[PDB]
Order: C-alpha cells, then sequence, then structure tokens
C-alpha cells in the first residue's frame, strides 16, 4: 500500500501529513506503521482530507499538526497570508488558522476551562504550580529556576505515583525557567502509561500563555516559549466571560516528500 | 537543496539510500543532515554513484547498507538473480553480491584477521569471549545463557573503562545466546565514546560466522542470527590458507521514496 506523504520539523515535534486518500477506519493502522522508527518514524499523524480539513490518526487535536498543515498550505497550494479556518479532529468548531510573514503560522488552541494555584510535593520539596483543566488533558505549570535530571527524574516518579482523573486523556508537567523563557515539557499518557521528554509542545506553550495571564494580569503576544526542538510563541488574554483565549504561531521545516509503503 | 532518496529497513538498522549526484565533499554534511531525528532520520547514508558503487558517508563499509543497495538494485534496476561485484567504500577490492531467490541478498563480508580466545572481567564474573580481529575494529563474541539488563549495565562499563586499540575504530560487544541464536548487538566507537544496542550488526552477524568455525571446526550455511530488529543470515567456513571467508544474507523492506530537504 503506498501512502503520498510529507514530513515536517515544528520545533521537533515530527509530524507526517498523509496526502493520499484513505478509509478513516484504516487511520491508525496507517499512523501506527509511518509513525514505528523502523518506519519513516514520526511523534503524530495527520491525514489531510476551501475546505481544509486535518484528521488525525488518535482523532486528537494537536497544535504542532495544524501548523504544519498551514506550512503544507503555504508551500504547496501558494496560500497568501490571511486569517481563514480549519476543521481539526478533537476539536466541535473549526480552529481558527493564519499565514502571518515570514513563514509563520498560527494556531488558535482549546480553551482553558479553570486553573488553579496549587503545590506539588516531589521528594523532600513542595513546588508552586498551576494546575491549567483542559477537556481532555490537564497541565501542570511548574516554575523552576533551572531544568535538571534530578528534577526530571522527580517528576517522572510523581506522575507515576498519583492517580490521574479518566477525563485526562494527557496529563502535562511543564517545567518553566521563567527567565531563560525555557519549557522542559512531559507529556504522560496514563491509559498506556507512556512518559515522554518532548522536543516541543503545542498545547504546553498555550499552557505558559494561560500561565503569563494569570500570574501578571495581562496579555501576552508573541511571548517566546524555547524548548528541547526549537520555540514556539504564545499570545494570550483573558476575555471576560470567555475566558482565555489563547493561539501559538511558529515556524514549520519540511523534511522529506515521497511515498511510503506499508502492509 | 533537494536529495532523492530512500530509506530501508534492514533488520531495523535504518539505512538511508542517496539517488541524486552530490560533490563526493558534501557526502558527510548531506548525511549529517539526513541521520538527524529531527529530519528523515536513519543510522547510514549511503551515496549511489554494471558501473555499481556505493559510498557511505564516513567511507566505512557497512553490510546493511550493501544489502540495501542490492535491495534497490533488484526492485528498482529489475536485476535477476545473479552473483555481481559491487565497489563500496572502506574494501580495496569489489566487493562479492548476490540477489538470490524469495529477495535474499548476499554480502561478502571483511576478513577475519585472526582470532584470540579470551575471558574478560565484568564484575564479580569471568566471561569467556572470543576476540576476533578485523582490519578496523574488534569484536568480542560473548556467548551468555540469556541476555539481561543487568549484563548489558556491564558490558556498557566495560567498554567505557577499557583502553582500545586506535587500530579499531569500532569495537563490538557481540552478547550471543546460542541455544536462541539470538544476538545482542552493543556497538562502541571510541573517538566520539558512542555507545549503541544495534537493532542488528551484520558485522556482528558476521562474527558470529567466525565464532561457529572456531568452536566447531565446521562450516556454516545459512545460519540464523537473531537480533532485535528482526534476522541475518550467516555464511562462513575457513578455508586453509585464505582463512575465514564470511558473507551475510537478508531481506529489507522499501519503507519511503521520496525528496529530502536539506541545508
Amino acid at each position: 500500500q503506498v501512502i503520498e506523504f510529507s514530513k515536517y520539523n515544528p520545533s521537533g515535534n515530527m509530524t507526517i501529513l498523509v496526502h493520499s486518500k484513505h478509509d478513516a477506519s484504516e487511520y491508525a493502522s496507517i499512523a501506527n506503521q509511518l509513525m514505528a522508527a523502523t518506519h519513516v518514524c514520526c511523534e503524530q499523524v495527520g491525514f489531510i482530507e476551501n475546505d481544509f480539513h486535518l484528521v488525525m490518526s488518535g482523532n486528537e487535536f494537536s497544535g504542532n499538526a495544524t501548523m504544519s498543515y498551514i506550512h503544507h498550505l503555504q508551500e504547496s497550494h501558494l496560500l497568501k497570508d490571511q486569517q481563514f479556518k480549519v476543521k481539526v479532529s478533537g476539536c466541535s468548531d473549526l480552529v481558527q488558522c493564519a499565514i502571518h510573514d515570514c513563514q509563520y503560522y498560527e494556531v488558535q488552541m482549546p480553551q482553558a476551562h479553570r486553573v488553579v494555584p496549587t503545590t506539588i510535593n516531589m521528594g523532600n520539596h513542595s513546588w508552586k504550580a498551576l494546575e491549567i483543566i483542559y477537556e481532555t488533558y490537564v497541565h501542570y505549570v511548574i516554575p523552576v529556576k533551572q531544568v535538571t535530571t534530578e528534577i526530571q527524574h522527580l517528576v517522572e516518579a510523581f506522575v507515576r505515583e498519583q492517580q490521574w482523573s479518566h477525563k485526562y486523556k494527557t496529563v502535562g508537567m511543564m517545567l518553566f525557567d521563567e527567565q531563560r523563557q525555557f519549557l522542559q515539557p512531559l507529556i504522560y499518557i496514563p491509559e498506556i502509561q507512556s512518559l515522554i521528554w518532548e522536543n516541543s509542545c503545542g498545547s504546553g506553550t498555550a499552557s505558559i500563555g494561560v500561565f503569563n495571564n494569570y500570574q501578571r494580569n495581562d496579555a501576552c503576544k508573541d511571548f517566546t516559549v524555547h524548548q528541547p526542538g526549537g520555540s514556539i510563541l504564545v499570545t494570550s488574554k483573558r476575555c471576560h466571560q470567555l475566558g482565555y483565549q489563547t493561539s501559538i504561531k511558529g515556524q514549520v521545516t519540511t523534511v522529506a516528500t515521497g511515498k511510503a509503503y506499508i502492509e
């Protein structure tokens, strides 16, 4: 079976988009084969179906994969700088997207329902954190003076020991060096006990925007969040009853395009 | 810069072959970019230059990359089952290659100059091993009752503590479960202190052939060496003054072909 694909580098969160048409029932099997390290290899797969529609293999929403799709539209379909909406899996409403100058792509992110200032106990210390609750995941923004291997091991231990609400399909521990504007994102998937120190995290970058809004009572615009795989910008503002309104913006590199062979 | 490439799965030792023409001075820069995990990603890159010529990015010889090239010749250039020779980097003479029935590809491997039965001390135990000395590397075939994480950690410790002759560009620790015909290969590159538990190892599979010959005084033909990423067959015989004559044979899957973008 031949799969027409492109492989993208959105700040190291390697993404494949599929251009060829496949039955949606096959998406998980195709994506599982492409993602393998013994295959083309990537961290997530989207299927491209004015009719913009992106379906992630697991029906989840990905800001980094949506950004990759916007990049594809600009470089391949020669879309001009504009604001438009895209239908993406995991979102009830169309997602606000934009092509900006200098090949920056902006993606509206899921709404933070509420935040809770908390402390988490790891080893012999208490860490102030902001719990940010979304419809299908939770992030903890944990300010640190510096990211260290010791703290990473404490965070791994902490996530494996807690019992996580089944509401949260992913749990994010977002270690944030405020001075260096550096995010070291950990994503935990409780269902499969998967723990990953991500190269970059679009949803985590959006959480830094919410954190900034909560901490400062001011909007942030194109706030740079450095991560292991590059940087992503976050724009976030609390808009009265509409709550936090957050987008991320970044660049994407196409690393390859061609045919992948599966089955 | 556009690079026409194919990505191959030779028992998990992911290999890219480049089809487009490039200056040999550029091979290391192109290969370093393609191999990155933020790029197409692979473990080694060969450049395709009756004139069969394969140049590895680091001018080394790879049995698994040569096998991948033979696969390319069979599936793309529709070469029939035949014995032929290929010029490969790292070899003074042309390399004997074959396309066999059922898409098995055979590659003549570098000659083991000599073997030394030895013991190595790791922790509180002595392990019988066969030291197999080649022109530019050394392998230790270490029979084990079973491969364990504890033994893997002992082997890592052992290779980092020894002082290795500069003759040996790579050092291989070949943990071999004889009963299960299972090889757990570790490759150490002293110069860059790189330590890798390989998915598969063509040179290590050839060393198992030499080991079998030394241990039993008989030839082995299509002896199956199971490895983490699949299996490779080894054919090996000691031929009087010509010494050990060894080849490996295996299957290769093409996972993708297309254009990669670098610079």
